[PDB]
């Protein structure tokens, strides 16, 4: 299966970090990471047109699957669905997951899984560590 | 009250990242950016971690924030390595990374502890489902 991993942060210092850890582990060798942390020009904020031009300028045949950690990033994750064409909504996922860890767990089940339901579970599932 | 925020990833940018976006939004709290290896590649240093609450002051809250496995050993390891004095003021906090340093850091600026590692691990959801 097509599956991207969109990562909104105002921070691209974050999503890049991210995109380059998760891909250095070897695990998204079945999966497209966008570091879309930061304004148009690197400043921290959001801008969810980076969102809109990324699944705009990406094939039809994805599952988008958003992750934001907070903030406005939430909010332009939020307002660049209701931009969407009605035929990329279908394909638009926000997943309610903490940004690093569910990303990270996203990809790592998309090298074993057909599956988008279990993929989207796991993330969802990220955040714990065993702690206290 | 004293709290540090303590951060771990095998990503320095992550870490920085994250670092620079607390403090470009909120004062009195001590941020440790503690991703990376040594020279600073994609990597755990738990000796970080040491020298960080050796090099502290005794009347500080040190609040733990890591994201993947190696980090988390990393994080524990560490606690491991500290004297029973030390121990007392290590908290391994059950939260997401990013969101749940934000929390706390948001949060510490309460005295109650317990209310601060409960925002962090109730941190991460947006509300979605």
């Amino acid at each position: 299966m097509k599956a991207d991993i969109l990562l909104v942060s105002h921070s691209k210092m974050i999503t890049d970090g991210i995109k380059e850890m998760i891909e250095q582990m070897n695990a998204s060798e079945e999966i497209t990471i966008h570091s879309l942390g930061g304004t148009s020009d690197g400043s921290l904020g959001s801008d969810p047109m980076k969102i809109i031009d990324t699944i705009n300028e990406a094939d039809s045949d994805r599952e988008f699957l958003i992750f934001a950690d907070l903030g406005s990033a939430v909010l332009s994750s939020e307002l660049a669905f209701d931009m969407l064409e009605e035929d990329q909504q279908k394909h638009y996922h926000l997943v309610d997951a903490p940004l690093v860890e569910g990303a990270f767990a996203s990809a790592i089940t998309a090298g074993v899984s057909d599956d988008l339901t279990q993929i989207l579970a796991e993330a969802q599932n990220a955040g714990k560590k065993g702690w206290n």
